[PDB]
């Protein structure tokens, strides 16, 4: 009961910002996409995603186990907003270095927040829907991200100048001053607007007040250690494999979409590539649906079974995928996100559920296997070009999710 209401707000408060999130995505590619374009600088941009999704969640971690959870939360979403806050003002007065900056501390608020929420959802309540409270809230945070896209991205780009950028290489220097602004000022308003929300949010988490938790304790003070939580780490086996496993969900997750459009342009004549993203679309309904159906799942029965099941039929998607071509190939790799879904939330649960005191720094770890999601693409680029067409890279998810399967029947412990 006290469990309950709790949970219930992290759930409209993970919808919530879940709006606001996927907004600021919809919009900070305007910036980039008209103050194009450049070399060596996107590479920094890039940065940000590693020190995000690899610095920051270790320090995040401590950060909570000498504070708490709501402690990294805070953090995190008050990282989040200023760093937003930052892009407004850089782009006002055209500095990219104190975009660049905000960008890395967004980028932190994010490793911060992930690092944060996570754990703390599943062992916010019994142990045993652990697996299920963090599914259901990622459920609303797939949620939230499907309205912003929705009643956001129409009712919000309709505002915003469009140009062909030949019209950008004829315009007077003058003129491209004049334009650069003109874009930066129709989006600083929503930008206003999700700052706002990111804040409501923390402020009603301070105004929240939540039980405690065996994980949050301190009883220790020399074993609360990083080592000795971490040499602690290395068996639990659980745990190391759980890791394994959400580097290849990432890998394989981002493999999917990052080349999904140009699988289909490359495997269905006549595509265009603007065709093309409306199977991506349908890629972000199939997750959700998968999502909220997948937690259904959860609800009725073991989770590890779930994503057993899950890891295989997306493997097999994935088979047929690199194997078929034309639109088989294709429906089957789009349909595949219905069956990612529950996939990362449940990894994370079957994870850490239950590592107590070293519940904070297992999960910095988990976090930082995003990192995955960048190692991948060299190897579907390679993979890819080595053999001439995208289906036979396909094999690479397939391979991944081929692995996550072993975990979810070797998820086990005690
Ligand atoms: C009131 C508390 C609010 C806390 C919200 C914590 C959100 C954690 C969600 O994880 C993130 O979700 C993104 C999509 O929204 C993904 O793209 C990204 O990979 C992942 O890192």
């Amino acid at each position: 009961r006290s469990y309950i209401i709790p949970f219930a707000l992290l759930c409209s408060l993970f919808f919530l910002w879940a709006v606001a999130n996927n907004l600021n995505d919809i919009l900070l590619p305007q910036f980039q996409q008209a103050f194009t374009l450049t070399n060596f600088q996107a590479g920094l941009i890039q940065s940000a995603f590693y020190f995000g999704y690899f610095i920051i969640p270790i320090p995040a971690g401590i950060l909570m186990k000498k504070l708490s959870y709501k402690a990294g939360i805070i953090t995190g979403l008050f990282l989040y907003a200023l760093g937003a806050a930052l892009f407004w003002p850089a782009a006002e007065i055209m500095n990219y270095t104190l975009f660049l900056v905000g960008l890395f501390i967004i980028a932190a608020g994010l490793g911060c927040l992930e690092t944060a929420a996570n754990p703390f959802v599943t062992v916010l309540g019994p142990e045993s829907s652990g697996h299920f409270r963090l599914n259901l809230a990622q459920t609303f945070n797939s949620f939230g991200a499907i309205i912003a896209v929705v009643f956001g991205q129409s009712l919000i780009l309709s505002n915003v100048p469009h140009q062909s950028q030949d019209v950008l290489d004829k315009m007077s220097p003058e003129q491209l001053s004049a334009y650069k602004h003109s874009l930066v000022l129709s989006v600083q308003t929503p930008y206003m607007i999700i700052v706002a929300i990111v804040l409501l949010v923390a402020l009603l988490i301070m105004l929240t007040k939540f039980p405690a938790l065996q994980s949050d304790n301190h009883s220790d003070a020399k074993q609360g250690s990083f080592s000795a939580s971490l040499s602690r780490l290395a068996r639990i086996r659980h745990w190391r494999w759980a890791v394994l496993a959400q580097f290849c969900y990432v890998g394989a997750q981002t493999a999917c979409w990052s080349y999904l459009i140009r699988y289909a342009v490359e495997e269905i004549p006549g595509m265009t590539a603007g065709f093309a993203a409306n199977y991506l679309t349908g890629t972000m309904v199939c997750f959700f649906i998968g999502r909220f159906t997948g937690t259904w799942l959860i609800s009725r029965f073991a989770p590890h079974k779930v994503l057993a099941a899950y890891a295989l039929i997306a493997m097999a998607l994935c088979l047929i995928s690199a194997f078929a071509g034309g639109h088989v190939g294709l429906i089957a790799l789009t349909l595949c996100s219905a069956f990612m879904s529950i996939q990362y939330p449940t990894i994370f649960s079957l994870g850490i559920k239950n590592l107590g005191q070293d519940t904070k720094y297992g999960s910095s770890f988990i976090v930082m296997t995003i990192i995955g999601g960048g190692i991948v693409t060299p190897v579907m680029g390679f993979v890819s070009d080595a053999a001439g067409n995208i289906p036979t890279a396909e094999l690479i998810p397939a391979l991944c999710f081929a692995v996550i399967f072993i975990f979810a029947r070797f998820r086990s412990q005690t």
